């Protein structure tokens, strides 16, 4: 399931976490703040950890493409969260002039 930036920005004014699945080099030159980065290729290896664990979860990358791609990944490995996809990532988020932090 797709979530609005500003529907995401309501699940996570209640704890819901927002991962992005980026590498941290894409993460260091611009993300969201309220986001806790960590990779696919990590999560796909050892798997989502404890600390990024809640009743909600929503996935980021770029544009959509990488969770659109990988839907069946990351709907197992934050299982038995709720599970959204930031409907056209970080550009999206961006587009509904919702704030990043920019190096």
């Amino acid at each position: 399931t797709t979530i609005s930036p500003h529907d995401a920005q309501e699940l996570i004014a209640r704890g819901a976490k927002l991962i992005d699945i980026r590498d941290a080099d894409e993460y260091l030159r611009e993300h969201i703040p309220e986001a806790d980065l960590a990779p696919l290729s990590v999560l796909e290896q050892s798997g989502l950890p404890a600390k990024l664990r809640h009743e909600q979860i929503i996935f980021h990358c770029q544009a959509g493409k990488r969770t659109s791609n990988n839907a069946d990944k990351l709907a197992a490995i934050a299982a038995p969260a709720e599970i959204f996809l930031l409907e056209d990532g970080i550009d999206g988020w961006k587009k509904a002039g919702l704030p990043v932090a920019v190096n």
